């Protein structure tokens, strides 16, 4: 398999109780520093050395997710440390995270059609859906014990689903074997959140997932631009 | 395929009685008045027909209160969530659990009986019961690997039980595949709590649930009107 | 599959915040304990009029320091006890660690009374089970449990007569411990995370270990029982609460 | 099944941050109170009413374990409450605990049996604790086995512990009805590698291989009362 | 089913409390960083006299920020390092998030040395594996694991000759990533919650994903492996600390 950018899903909850105690002046300074940090990220993306986006997560799991993509673990780890060193980061409590690397099955690494997948531009879709997953190794339902022939056939039929949801849902698959607790981090983008439920359900009735898919938690959110972050942190 | 309605937020909170006690009577009253106006705007959204909301006092240590909110978009639902947390009193309402889903039903949308289910008016029943569930995918007991006909039969016989409790137990089924950790969010309303125990027990002896259902935690509570909030928060 | 249901129950486990408690002066500790004694006397009044029950046991281990087992005829009454308790000044030092909600349950697998076109709730023998007076046994044992639904071992796919047989044989063991162990079975399907909440009372702790062990070799439990956490404790009277909260 | 002393495994973590903020004056006073506490524990030991020991645990699970044995649940709980009421206990955060009773699958007045039911804790250099239960999962159901089969398994299992005798001392505490697992196993040895050897060897015997379910494992080093002041001294 | 055992191991995962650390002035932060430096210099001495090893990596994600992998020849020494570490003033800002105790292990499935009535612990080649020098690779990968004992897939019920074949085929994959991935196998049966603590080192993190994936398709792991949490990190030298702890 061919690998692309290293990915970080960073889920945060806003400590409103502490944030409320800050005067408007200091709240302004911390947001000013954040905007500067966000402009930094934008520059890295403009030179094609990374990607990033922010979505507001629903429910008590988190308030925000910071999805970041970079060319190396060193180039990903300093973003994480640089972010935590921000003043406002004290009010962004860690609730969950995920580490992965963009994954995909004559040089392919120059094929500009393949580059668009390994180093994907993040679409500004209204909504986002994230969940980790793994392939089962339980009794008769053991994905990794399947023959090469049958196992590939399951992947074939599975791919036809996402193929049918083209223009409705965009997927980013990140392998996490050796990097995190599950085997894949799946990120979905769409302007209609209902499409997330439809594709994952339709997938769940397909044998590939119906028999071998193990799922972690599901996180769903809405697009959050810089022009929306200010009113968000304004009580 | 299914039909979807309002997006749902079950927001469970525990009351920080230790912290709340430290507030003088004056400050406690101001925060209640701020909450009162918040609920007033919730009532506006309810009247205009762009959602619903209700509050119940939960029994046990899982929570003290549940804020069940329904809206016509995820943006609107996240708005209520953040706006709620920005309240002064919210600092004393600690998050213990939450669930995200959308009202689900298996043209119809302009059929005045269907929309009544997809956009349900919350009845002022004396008790509520909530629990998340999922259909199992474990060996011989795999719901999503069953033939279509066998599935319909199991759903059919399951449906027979629900209609037998009509007039005693009102249900709201919220699909959460792609939205949360389980596959459905079940909400029951009844004036007799024991009806919850009767319908869920009877269901559990039906094959659809007996063989294929997985259950999360169960939350039961009592109806709490806005007028009774002042008395509740008075030590 | 049918049940007779009595009092709604609350097992309220609490841990004592000794760090915060030792900061109060004896005068303030006295006022809080005074308010608690009043609260507990209120509970006793409800008991004396036959509209509920309550008891306190000291739990061993880090799971909890105290359990407050309370029984009431409605969830509105039960919740009110809960809210009223937390509003106590001393409750700020009683940290929640675990709880359970159930209702006293009598299943119809075996009979509890003669069936003669007759109202069971008027049967005093039945009422003594539905609305049980709590015995002042020296020790308590609580654990939630459920019936498995796992492949070949699926309790809820069994025929009625087969479940009857299993409950019957299970019962034989249960009644061999009559006079040594008293049992309160609370159904919690639809009310909590497990399907039942079992409370045992005895003047000898080892009896808890004996009955549960012997049950575990009986097919009803050996094959179909799924257990949660176990809690063991000692009876705590009001006349030794002041000694407990005194450092 | 014969039953002896009631047991408490009390695992604690040291709040170094809060402990550091205390000036050495308070720290010494709290350590003195703990010394008087442990002094009274030794009296109970010498008269023959109970036992106690302390071990420094490795890893983040805990820093210390207080293993206490008493004749009744009243006395055990009293020590537990007496311990928490100590000023120093505020800096000893609870991380894990276990309740059991010394189990032995008129014998009660025989010195030989009493040595088992009411065991003196050896001052071995190391300790190992883990809870466990017997499986009731599908075809692997220990409690649905015929007695004759179950007896042979226990017999084949017993042979292992006896070969490790003198190198590893074991205290089995039954916890059915008392805690979340069915047994609490405590091992003592002057060589921690012996723990790894006996548990490994046991796990290949059909009794544990097929029917054992384990909880968390805790390893620690012997810690005397005189070593506490230098442990808590930064 | 014997093993050769070397240094006792401690993986100490920590997270940086940036909020509290920020409140500290650079004068005090400097002082704590200096104390940490003297601590690591003492660790270097122990390493130079040959009484153990130690290294530090920066973990990615919220699981941790740092891991302090330490190796010693006794549990007394290993626990003293642990106690000394926490007694550091800077340690208050290093919150414990996870840990794993184990000992460097060589299984007897395949031979590590030739026969001869010849003590293996005197073999220079064996000692190099039991008391391994930590390679300064760019990245690290740690994960605990255990062999399954679930129904048909029961590793500990397998015949010896079958476990051998499985480990043999398993070893071929590991031996194929030579010069790219170095492995430290720490046995933890009786020491921690899993049966092994596996530590990988490589200058290319993708090799971790490559080896574990290929391994997971081999029957030994495809059928019998149980995995815990995975931790991925970047190498961090003592001179890089002050850089890291500068806001
Ligand atoms: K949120
Ligand atoms: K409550
Ligand atoms: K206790
Ligand atoms: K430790
Ligand atoms: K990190």
């Amino acid at each position: 398999t061919l690998d692309g950018w290293f990915c970080l899903h960073d889920f945060r909850s806003i400590d409103w109780a502490a944030w409320r105690e800050l005067n408007p002046g200091n709240q302004e300074l911390m947001l000013n520093e954040l905007s500067h940090f966000l402009s930094d990220m934008e520059i890295t993306k403009n030179i094609g050395e990374g990607e990033h986006t922010i979505y507001s997560i629903l429910g008590q799991k988190a308030d925000l997710v910071f999805f970041t993509l970079r060319d190396s673990l060193e180039a990903l780890n300093e973003v994480e440390n640089r972010f935590n060193k921000l003043a406002i980061a004290d009010y962004l409590l860690p609730t969950y995270s995920y580490i992965s690397v963009v994954e995909l099955s004559d040089d392919p690494y120059q094929n500009k059609g393949v580059r668009a997948r390994l180093y994907p531009a993040l679409p500004p879709k209204k909504h986002i859906c994230f969940y980790p997953m793994s392939k089962k190794r339980d009794g008769a339902d053991n994905w990794y014990m399947l023959p090469m022939e049958e196992r590939q056939q399951l992947i074939r039929d599975h791919g036809l689903i996402g193929r049918s949801y083209a223009g409705k849902v965009q997927q980013i698959i990140g392998g996490s074997i050796g990097f995190d607790d599950y085997e894949w981090g799946v990120t979905l983008f769409s302007d209609d959140a209902l499409e997330f439920k439809r594709i994952v359900t339709e997938m769940r009735f397909d044998e590939a997932s119906a028999r071998y898919a193990e799922f972690g938690s599901f996180f769903i959110g809405n697009l959050l631009l810089s022009e929306q972050l200010s009113k968000l942190f304004t009580i």
